[PDB]
């Protein structure tokens, strides 16, 4: 009955020396009269200590939801160690164990460059300035888009696209109103990844 | 035990008059002992028996892998009718079913602009020509690049992207050599959409000193 999913932590999280990557072994389908479960980590075969069970949630559809975090050193990660999850439940007949690592391979460096609209689209009511992002291994990347401090949040991003090359390319779109384009204001496609210089770069945009 | 995945024809072949749009319904996780699928196809209800069932594709995790394929119209999909297809096995219980037809909603029109490379790229050995397609719906596209009449390969496009509105978005990028983009060769992205006028849009791309 029981099933499980181990997630990775978040690529900002991974690239930001501040925050805190966690990895999240999720267990579903749980039965009310075999409710206990039991979590076991492993790091390239370790046991590791001191996860954080959180309680159980209880779902709609009459089982519980049982969630164990790791917290991970933001240097193994990086360097590529496997993290196992092996679950424990009277429902399963064998332990349950999933493995979860950074996508092996040689990093490579992505070249951000910034676009600005085309003419036929500055007769339009919005613009939209875009964000190319290439050359990148592996496809773990964040992009955001800011004007000053502030950021914008109006923006997405195209998944990874593999390339000719063993590399990956993105392009990311920040739609803004003309007049603030027209204004000569400076909007900033920052960007994430492993192999960037201090893990970060930042590209800058405005009308001549 | 057994799934089922339904994909919808390729964008290209459905807009195509040439192309073949094809319904596939992919069966995977099957074991050796019950080795045996059975389909059924559906069209608005009605029972088809056009289909072509593809040899099973023995996997890599001691599974079989069997496919289905039903050759749909053009103008049956395009007008939006459901194709239904259930699955048969013994190892299943009771026979799954799963449906597709073309995103059912008003039909909205791509903006198509193109964008020349970044001076920054300008160093490089080749240059990267773009092509933002944007606000069509539904997500049924096919983008090509071409100089001239002869076609460029060069090239690769990024899945459609949901956008804030209903509506989607996606660039494609051609990469030429840095001399051919300087000696002011024209390169041309071709936009194919059910909402184009025509079904067909280009722009053009040039170094426009
Ligand atoms: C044994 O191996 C086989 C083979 O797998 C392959 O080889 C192994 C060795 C590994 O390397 C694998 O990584 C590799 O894939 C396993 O078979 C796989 O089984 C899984 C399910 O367990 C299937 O997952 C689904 O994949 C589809 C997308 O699949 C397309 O894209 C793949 C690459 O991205 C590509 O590999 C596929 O071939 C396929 O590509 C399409 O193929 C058709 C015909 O071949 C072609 O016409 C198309 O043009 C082509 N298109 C593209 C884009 O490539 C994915 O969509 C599924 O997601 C749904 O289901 C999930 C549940 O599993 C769910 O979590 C998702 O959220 C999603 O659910 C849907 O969500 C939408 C939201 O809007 C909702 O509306 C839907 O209702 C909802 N549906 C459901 C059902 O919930 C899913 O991820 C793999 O496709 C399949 N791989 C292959 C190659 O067949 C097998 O499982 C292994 N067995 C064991 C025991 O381990
Ligand atoms: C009772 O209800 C539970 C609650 O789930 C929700 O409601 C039910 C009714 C369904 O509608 C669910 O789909 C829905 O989620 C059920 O739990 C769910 O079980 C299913 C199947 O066992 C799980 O499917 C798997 O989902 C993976 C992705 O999971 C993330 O995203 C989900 C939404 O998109 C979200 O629900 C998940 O919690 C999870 O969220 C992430 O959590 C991490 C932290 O752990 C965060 O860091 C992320 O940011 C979160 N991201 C998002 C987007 O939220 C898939 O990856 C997985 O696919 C993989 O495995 C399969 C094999 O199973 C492969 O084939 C496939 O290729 C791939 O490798 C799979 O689809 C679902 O996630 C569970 N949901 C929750 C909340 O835990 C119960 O199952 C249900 N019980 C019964 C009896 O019906």
């Amino acid at each position: 009955g029981p099933s499980v999913f181990l997630f990775p932590p978040k690529p900002k999280d991974t690239l930001m020396i501040s925050r805190t990557p966690e990895v999240t072994c999720v267990v579903v389908d749980v039965s009310h009269e075999d409710p206990e479960v039991k979590f076991n980590w492993y790091v390239d075969g370790v046991e590791v200590h001191n996860a954080k069970t959180k309680p159980r949630e209880e779902q709609y559809n009459s089982t519980y939801r049982v969630v164990s975090v790791l917290t991970v050193l933001h240097q193994d990660w990086l360097n590529g160690k496997e993290y196992k999850c092996k679950v424990s439940n009277k429902a399963l007949p064998a332990p349950i164990e999933k493995t979860i690592s950074k996508a092996k391979g040689q990093p490579r460096e992505p070249q951000v460059y910034t676009l600005p609209p085309s003419r036929e689209e500055m007769t339009k009511n919005q613009v939209s300035l875009t964000c190319l992002v290439k050359g990148f291994y592996p496809s773990d990347i964040a992009v955001e888009w800011s004007s000053n401090g502030q950021p914008e949040n109006n923006y997405k991003t195209t998944p990874p696209v593999l390339d000719s090359d063993g590399s990956f390319f993105l392009y990311s779109k920040l739609t803004v109103d003309k007049s603030r384009w027209q204004q000569g204001n400076v909007f900033s496609c920052s960007v994430m990844h492993e192999a960037l210089h201090n893990h970060y770069t930042q590209k800058s945009l405005s009308l001549s």
